[PDB]
């Protein structure tokens, strides 16, 4: 169906993802998948079907 | 069906995720799937049918 | 169906993902899949079908 | 001596001298002398000595 | 002696002096003298001495 | 003496002396002397000494 997005903005100051380590041992930073970001963001239909976002971390440390 | 968004805006600020770590050991950081941000944020329909967003983080640590 | 995104903005700044580390051992930065970014930002059917965008990061360690 | 002015605004809106006039006969609109206006107005030491500002308006009608 | 005018402004609108007419017969606008206007309006030592400022409007209409 | 005029504006609008008129018969417009006018308006010593600014209007209509 229809979808009207409809902005009349001014002066806009947007941040996404944001991420701050320190005086760690073991670093580790996986983003993404579907990430939008903006002043006039949109995500329609991210997975449809039999469709997947594995977005995971396999951290082991198989010590 | 029809779906609208309006909006009129002004000096609009706006921030997303987040995250602060400080004099940690290990460190982990997995974002994503449909992170979605901004002054006209919108997310219509992620996961329709069999999909899967599946943001999982298998820390193990298998000592 | 129709997606109508309309934007009359005016200085916009937009910054997407960030990352910082600091004084750390290991490192490891994974970014992507669909990281979409600005004052305009749209992501229409990131995934169909049997499709997979499998962003993972397989840190082992295996010591 | 020291005239010290400061001044931290936003938005500011200033109107100065206004008038008026409808479905008159005669009319007449003298303005001045020292008529300042501003977000931030200053005025200091408009007459100094024998100095005058005769602003007047002589209206007769000698009739 | 020392005189400072500091401002920090944003978005400032500054109206003068208006005047409006309307349906009369006879018309006179006489403006002037020392008119200041803006968003950071200084009128320092208009008249010194002697000096003099007639803004005078002689309507005499001798019927 | 010292006359120190700071100004951090951002979009500033300005009008300076404004005249309607309508339906009249007669009209006269007399405009001047020292009309200063801007987002950062200076007007120092306009008269020192003896002089005049005689912004008259001899408007007679000897009828």
């Amino acid at each position: 169906g229809v979808l009207y997005v409809g902005s009349k903005t001014k002066e806009g100051v947007v941040h996404g993802v944001a991420t701050v380590a320190e005086k760690t041992k073991e670093q580790v930073t996986n983003v993404g998948g579907a990430v939008v970001t903006g002043v006039t963001a949109v995500a329609q239909k991210t997975v449809e079907g039999a469709g997947s976002i594995a977005a995971a971390t396999g951290f082991v440390k198989k010590d």
